[PDB]
Order: structure tokens, then sequence, then C-alpha cells
């Protein structure tokens, strides 16, 4: 089997990407933050406080024939950007893009923090990392991609995300069409339940590339390119007025700026991120101060190669009994 969705930017900026995916019978068709940092699928419910909701689409359990409660589970999850969210457990029928799986654990919120209910249009989340990250207690549950694997016509999925634009997610094929050259893969280590690589360096816009390992997760729900500080440093000294405010939270820089690219190694092949792509408009509406979408790891404790990274490249997430990471240029 396969299954191929389409996946679109939440805002002007690529702060997140949804794609639609039934749950249950009938379906109920929610829109999904496809997340390859963590490993639930959960979604806003007809349990979820009411205070809390404020317009996702939600699921009801009650209305699916397929729906059973998986009695004793409960699951509790806290994001690295200090979201969170909790409830109980379902089994039901999910379908993504074509691709169905029976028994697909769908975790519902009966509670969200406000980061969730203020993004409106962010139904819940499905985990694309490993399954050992899976919150549900007692027993822990996999994720939708490790539930279909074995039915795919090859154990990846591909992430193709758009600038400015809508892109792909795929199941159990790789669209030779959806990318040029040649792709290049790597090692992944799952010792953290992520998909961890690690990069080959960097290079600041026409400048030369400084070879040197960066170990990182390929991180779709993560928004930003998260990087060591003396790289990050390096990015922005070619930015005239470029600074770091601990005000604002970031590097910020003149609005006015034009930014240079950032080129990142995956073994000996090179993929740049336009530096259209890191910019994330004024901090603050009418501000003349615009956000960097390269920022600084220190204190997170992990780097993270996010949105910012990942909508430059066509990456192949190959999950076979060896996993790797595919990088190609598009």
């Amino acid at each position: 089997s396969t299954g191929s969705a389409t996946t679109t930017p939440i805002d002007s900026l690529d702060d997140a990407y949804i794609t639609p995916v039934q749950i249950g019978t009938p379906a109920q068709t929610l829109n999904l933050d496809f997340d390859t940092g963590s490993s639930d699928l959960w979604v806003f419910s007809s349990e979820t406080t009411a205070s809390e909701v404020d317009g996702q689409t939600i699921y009801t359990p009650s209305k699916s024939t397929t729906a059973k409660l998986l009695s004793g589970a409960t699951w509790s999850i806290s994001y690295g950007d200090g979201s969170s969210s909790s409830g109980d457990v379902y089994t039901d029928t999910v379908s993504v893009g074509g691709l169905t799986v029976t028994g697909q654990a769908v975790e519902s919120a009966k509670k969200v923090s406000s980061s969730f209910t203020e993004d409106s249009t962010i139904d819940g989340l499905l985990g694309l990392a490993f399954s050992t990250l899976n919150t549900v207690s007692p027993t822990q549950q996999k994720t939708f991609f490790d539930n279909a694997k074995a039915s795919l016509d090859s154990p990846v999925f591909t992430a193709d995300l758009g600038y400015h634009a809508p892109g792909t997610y795929n199941f159990g094929f790789i669209d030779t069409t959806a990318y040029t050259g040649s792709i290049t893969y790597t090692a992944v280590s799952t010792k953290q339940g992520f998909w961890e690589w690690t990069s080959t360096g960097y290079a600041v816009g026409s400048g030369t590339f400084k070879s040197t390992s960066i170990d990182g997760i390929a991180d779709t729900g993560t928004t930003l390119l998260y990087l060591p500080a003396t790289v990050v440093s390096a990015y922005w000294a070619q930015v005239s007025g470029a600074k770091s405010s601990s005000s604002v939270g970031g590097y910020v820089f003149p609005c006015s700026a034009t930014l240079p690219s950032f080129t990142f190694g995956v073994g000996s092949a090179r993929i740049v991120i336009p530096g259209d792509y890191i910019d994330f408009g004024p901090i603050s509406t009418g501000s003349s101060s615009c956000f960097g979408g390269i920022q600084s790891s220190a204190g997170i404790g992990i780097n993270i190669f996010g949105d910012v990274a990942l909508k430059a490249a066509f990456v192949v997430f190959n999950g076979a009994t060896t996993p790797t990471l595919g990088f190609a240029s598009k």
C-alpha cells in the first residue's frame, strides 16, 4: 500500500503545516500537525475541556462505529516549546492520503495548554518519531507509521514541505519526480527516539564551507532551525544590524535587510536554504525588527533541523530495520 496527502502552511509565515486525516467510521476529518519529533497521535475531541476549545474541529468517538475505548490508558505530553496536552485513548481506523490503519491509538485530549487552544487551525498532532517516545501508559502505543509499515510497499515516508506553499507527505514510496539530482542518505541514531543524524557542516551565503559535525534531529513539528551558538553567530554576523535580543527571545534583524542563504551538509552533498526562508517577519505588527529563522540551540539541549531547513529539501525517512535519512535538493 501507499498514501499521499497534501500538507498546507497554517499561516503566511509557515509556522506549521496541517495535513487532513480521516478518523473513525463514518470518517471524521481533522487537520493534524505531522510531527517527526514526537510519537503521539492526539486530537481535540468531545472530551476536551470546553473552555480550551476555540475553533478546532473535534473527534467525537461516540459517533464512530469503529471507536473503542482503550480501557485504563492515559497519556500526557510536554513539548520543547513548553506546550502540553493529556487525556485518555481510543483505538479507531485512521487514514492518511488513502493509506488506512485499523486499531490505531487515537489519543483524546481532555486538557490542552493555551498555545494549542489559541491555534484554531491545528486539530491535533500525528507523531512520526520512534514509538519508544509514545507517552501512553500503562501500555505504550505505536505510531501511525509503525502500524502501517508492514503493509507499505517500502518502509518509508517522505516530507516535501513548501515555502509559502503546500507540499506533500508520502507513505510507502519515493516520488522520483519530486526532487532534483540524487538523494544522499545518512545514518540515524534512534537512541533518543528521534530521527537523529549528523550534518557534515555549513556555509553562510557564498562563504566557504566549514567541515564540522553537527548532531541534530529532523523535526517537522519545529518551525525554525536551531543550531550551536557558534554557527548561529557566524550566520547573523553577515546581516548588518542583526543582534540577539533577550527581550524578544532570539536573533532579530532589520526588516530592511537582505538575508544570506545558509547551506548545511549531508555527507558530501549540500542543501541550500535561501535567505528568504530565514525571514519570520516583524516581531510585532508594524515593527521594523524582524525575527530570524535560524536560532541558537543553547539551552534546548539538542540541535533541531526544523521546517526552515527541511522545506529546502525532499526528505526521506527510511524506517527499514536500520533506519536512515535521505536528503535531496528540489
